[PDB]
């Protein structure tokens, strides 16, 4: 299936079952999220983006659910103004730019 | 043809001639770059990332190359660690993200 580019590449995951509204990004190495606890078992990051850098937690091999698919992989919990799922989480995913 | 999200999705682009080396970047509503001089046309913005926003100079129907493709289009001038052609450049482009 497809997503043009038309509308925001919008999607709802679940990560250890709470559910969550993520961007799809292809310009994230990285996907962090906020508005989600993921627990004490996390060894702290600094992302950068466009106006500066922020300050993740760093969970690895976290239960995610999305497009009917289980997967385990990585996320960051943080100061995101959006909750972004970055290129480790869309290789995973089976995902393409197509054109 | 396609984009695997194994390795970063970047190609190059000349604006107006010039060549830039872009992020194709599904996240991103709009195309920021730096190092390029689009001239003294243009309507000033605010852009927000992750970490903050930055401050951009916007220009309308500017030519751009890229992919073996003529397009016109509206590109933002301004602070930006990364170039990033965002979802108004991918549409034009024919892109889309599989699965």
């Amino acid at each position: 299936p497809q997503f043009s580019l038309w509308r925001r590449p919008v999607v709802t995951a679940h990560i250890e079952g709470q559910p969550v509204e993520v961007l799809l990004d292809t310009g994230a190495d990285d996907s962090i999220v906020t508005g989600i606890e993921l627990g004490p078992h996390y060894t702290p990051k600094i992302v950068g983006g466009i106006g500066g850098f922020i300050n993740t937690k760093e969970y690895k091999n976290v239960e995610i659910e999305v497009l009917g698919k289980r997967i385990r992989g990585t996320i960051m919990t943080g100061d995101t103004p959006i909750n972004i799922f970055g290129r480790n989480l869309l290789t995973a995913l089976g995902m393409s730019l197509n054109f």
